[PDB]
């Protein structure tokens, strides 16, 4: 019965029901996201109106919409016609992937810079790109795809091995147009392949690798109930799943005792980009919102048992709608598990003669998403301890282009004519706070050195500095790791046995910002990216730190205009917006398939509890 | 046959032997350090020699002697008196530990201190610590520890729930004196108990924990010869044990073809110091170096199957000298076994249908030892795809003080009365590299930034810098997690296919560094942590970054003294010594024990392998 759960089939056939009889599902009609809206706040009344949020696209011209429908009411709520030259256009569908290649295929232009390198049509694939916004007047409000080409020698051939450099193309998918062709010079298509499942290329298999194997005697140790609701050693929490944000943590809460103690209302990576480095015309555009644009969840992997998740697992498999309003099912799209982890607490004393070693665990819930070359897992993870952290694991296969000769300073070489332009992938996490309820507040920490002198004659002392963050404009931060510099957010109404006000401390890896000129294209649309923590007053309709409709937006929506309210934030219903990500110089050992490289963030309980929570855990 | 074996009981009996014919090991000799020397530079005659160092004190006010013997030849090669005035005392031996305690016992001021404060001192422990240099000029060439005091209430109690606050002695413990009593004002002694066992603390244990069940049915992927030669996943190296370092990693190198290539020629943990931020005269003084004073190797812990060690362990059991040169082992003192690490790399492709996962693993090496309140477990990781990461594991209970009324700028409450002073734990590594062979550099590499305008058109540029580090003088390195700093250690004559030098990368957790004031005893008795890298010349004598004898030492020993020479480290063979720690203002949750707290850093390989290295895993 609860509102946190999962969307049914059911739901999505009757939301399909429901927009076809408005007459809003015509046959040139696609449906570009379809998601649950989580409940407004004050759901005490548990008058549940279960409602969705969907983005229509019309393929003949016609402007899209914006729907809100309850499955409750069966109703239609509201449905607004956007103006996509001002607000943005809408998420890339799965079905444009195919038209980039196909338009191009016919195209006079295209086949004379292919014929030019002796390349055959049949051949050649090509890239469905988000297009940006640049300096082509003519895309305002026209839904634009870019292209760039890779050669496929044979049909399970790695494209990826052979970019077709100097060429570019930009393509108008509505109208089915090719608005420009821009072919800057010939290289060579870089020869060796990269098909790393060939016998010449692997080797042979080794065989010294022997079986670890996991098992659960006597099953896991947390439980599942209503389909999504979680409970395991003290936690207790709801695992949602958004077509463009993926699994969403809802509801984290720790039983202290008698007592639910709520933690965080809705953790979620709500946005991700990956800008590229290379200022060649042919990728200088290259910025890819792999949650905004392109939406991470509908491209969530079937997870197998063994090989993607390993020991006593337990899916979810969670439901999203096709572009025509069907249910489709991610079968095994998210595994949970628990996991050994070490030693938790340890201690042999010299004078009581006790010796004590306790073993820590974490429950991990996962998704892995596959969106073109990239692919990324996703790893929430919940400690004995109250430490939450979140992990992301880039793999997949790097972006290539050729390699001038000459070099580069902005392109690495992974073999013979083969570059790889250095790009960052960003992530925005999103979390809605509720440190023992939603009176929150955000303090930055910072070490405190001290002079030697009076008070310090010894010249030892060290301390630390709290600054509260009491108005939108001044909580927009930077890293400083050579100060310690970390966050607390704490509930200044709740307070620990010491009379202190309970807290969680965020604790960043302090990798780079976005590195971008700051008058640049993506540094506008970007926005979050360039700075590492943002604390905004929550609102029901701020849910994205680049807004609704990345693709195509000329930029400065989300956070740089949600804090421009200014709104208090002092012990008041807040959300944290922490930057994070990888600056990746691709090596040659990222070559032919990339070995996983992470990033992400903790936090940590800061006087949360009266005392270590680990006490009660026995001996193993 | 292996020059790199572990001491045998045997070797550590014909040193005894040789030292006692010699007329060295008297009944008032204690043997304060027992280790064997690593193979000098150019082992390639084969003429093995054992040769094995000896500090050797003398409870009787002679000096102390260092002895270098033979067991291949069972000659002592040298003995040198120790003026300990000039180079330091040796280090703190155990049988020290208890005499603090029994030296205050009877005396008059230690009574009239605990009288005052109705403390019957049968009851009271008095903690063994090392004295520093301070202001007192009657302590140089004594050998003195400093006693601060606990309150045991029965024999099973943790003393530290009771700090004695406002009370000092300083002990001369070779003439068994008490120089000096301070008693600065009484405060009250903490009532509370913090007996982690107790069920009235505990509670009820959890029994919602099931059991995670870690098998290999076909064994361990690695193999052990020659006692301590490890072959894994073609990963080959010996592990050695020292009292004072404890575990150390030689011959680290990776199986690459037909070849083996060099790495890493020795790796280890060479210092440890906590520094305490307390500007009480009580405690301002108080900086241990667990490693360099107390020696951390000797109170390794034994590690027990299926708590401190999970799955299909292998143990290794050193041998050490006790202090009268009797050969005692510790019993499953290191443990090592292979671990599941989740996903390794894996791409879905649209374009050639292939999917492709494969899983990580890594190999753990590690030990557990105990100085006092602190315990630490040293974790070296070696992963498939040529990663190297060490991991120290800090729990244990935290050194406590009176919590002052009216609060602290330097000490965290714990439970009412009870304080926690703040420190950090900061870990010097020394790595002896041999990245492909004996020659080679160190790069410090920077992410740089681009402006917007020609040649950058669009401001998305950006790119990196390398600085070759050519001599020893500007070879002390500090971070800036800002501009991604990270350090590559190539090869200049080993290049990849690409003709690129050969290397590998050092990525560092940026964490601050020593935060006392530049112009302390502890910043200039631990320079070394003033600074996250520094690269010396190798030299056979150069082993510690704060010299031989750290006890009572007065400062400059070690590294500034080091790299002062200036010697040519471009292509040459070279140490890189780095500096990495934990800042830890206690928490409540820290009480009454530590849930465990981490840092470390790691190498990847930099275009070591002219691939990924991990295209011949197997699928699971
Ligand atoms: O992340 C988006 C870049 C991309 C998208 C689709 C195919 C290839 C590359
Ligand atoms: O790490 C050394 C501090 C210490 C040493 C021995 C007993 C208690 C505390
Ligand atoms: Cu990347
Ligand atoms: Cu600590
Ligand atoms: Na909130
Ligand atoms: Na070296």
């Amino acid at each position: 019965a609860s509102p946190f759960r999962l969307a049914s089939a059911g739901e999505i056939s009757e939301v399909q029901g429901i927009l076809r009889t408005a007459g809003l599902l015509g046959p040139e009609k696609r449906i570009a996201y379809l998601g649950v809206l989580d409940p407004a706040r004050g759901a005490g009344s548990e008058a549940e109106d279960r409602r969705f949020r969907v983005f229509i696209h019309d393929v003949s011209g016609a402007r899209p919409q914006e729907v809100t429908v309850s499955v409750t009411n069966g109703t239609v709520i509201s449905a607004v016609e956007l103006d996509t030259a001002a607000t943005g256009e809408l998420p890339v569908l799965e079905e444009e992937f195919e038209v980039v290649e196909q338009l191009l295929a016919t195209d006079e232009r295209w086949l004379k810079a292919l014929a030019a390198r002796n390349l055959d049509v049949s051949k050649v694939r090509v890239a469905p790109l988000s297009a940006g916004v640049f300096e082509y007047a003519e895309e305002r409000g026209r839904r634009i795809l870019r292209g760039l080409a890779f050669v496929q020698d044979f049909p399970e051939d790695s494209a990826w091995a052979h970019p077709v450099d100097g060429l570019v193309a930009y393509v108008d998918v509505v109208s089915k147009e090719v608005t420009r062709v821009i072919d800057t010079g010939v290289f060579p298509v870089p020869a060796e392949h990269g098909n790393y499942t060939d016998p010449e290329l692997t080797g042979p298999l080794r065989t010294t690798q022997k079986p670890i194997s996991i098992t659960q005697p006597e099953g896991p140790s947390f439980t599942v109930t209503g389909g999504n609701h979680i409970e395991w050693e003290k936690w207790s929490l709801d695992v949602g799943f958004d077509v463009r944000e993926g699994v969403v943590l809802h509801n984290i809460a720790f039983r202290d005792g008698d007592r639910l103690r709520p933690i965080i209302n809705r953790a979620s990576i709500a946005e991700m980009v990956v800008p590229y480095g290379d200022p060649s015309p042919i990728r200088s555009w290259q910025n890819y919102f792999d949650t905004g644009e392109y939406l991470v969840g509908q491209y969530a992997n079937s997870l197998e048992l063994g090989c993607d998740c390993l020991g006593d697992i337990t899916y979810l498999s969670p439901v999203i709608s096709d572009a025509f309003g069907n249910p489709r099912e991610i079968r095994n799209g998210i595994c949970m598990h628990e996991e050994d982890w070490g030693i938790l607490a340890k201690h042999s004393d010299l004078w009581s003669g006790i010796n004590y070693t306790r073993r820590n665990r974490r429950m991990v819930i996962s998704f892995f998403t596959t969106i073109g070359n990239y692919d990324y897992g996703f790893y929430w993870y919940l400690y004995l301890d109250g430490t939450i952290e979140f992990e992301a694991k880039a793999t997949g296969v790097v972006f290539t282009s050729a390699f001038p000769e000459g070099g580069s300073d902005n392109i690495s070489q992974l073999a013979p004519g083969l570059g790889a332009p250095f790009h960052q992938h960003i992530f925005s996490a999103r979390l809605d706070m509720a440190i023992d309820g939603f009176t929150n507040r955000v303090e930055e920490e910072d070490v405190v050195r001290q002079t030697m002198g009076p008070g310090n004659e010894r010249g030892n002392a060290f301390s630390r500095k709290r600054t509260v963050l009491t108005r939108e404009s001044e909580a927009v931060r930077e890293a400083d790791a050579r100060t310690g510099r970390t966050w607390i957010i704490s509930n200044p109404e709740s307070k620990n046995r010491l009379n202190e006000p309970v807290g969680y401390k965020l604790h960043a890896h302090n990798q780079p910002t976005l590195l971008a000129d700051p008058g640049s294209s993506i540094a506008r649309r970007a926005a979050f990216a360039t700075k590492d923590l943002w604390v905004t007053r929550y609102a029901d309709d701020e849910r994205y730190p680049t807004g609704d409709f990345v693709n195509q937006h000329s930029g400065g929506a989300g956070l740089p205009s949600y804090i421009a309210q200014d709104r208090d934030i002092d012990g008041q219903d807040i959300v944290v917006w922490h930057t994070f990500g990888l600056t990746h110089f691709p090596r040659v050992e990222d070559w032919p398939i990339m070995p996983v490289d992470t990033v992400g963030f903790k936090l940590r309980p800061e006087g949360f509890f009266d005392r270590s929570p680990v006490l009660d855990v026995p001996a193993n």
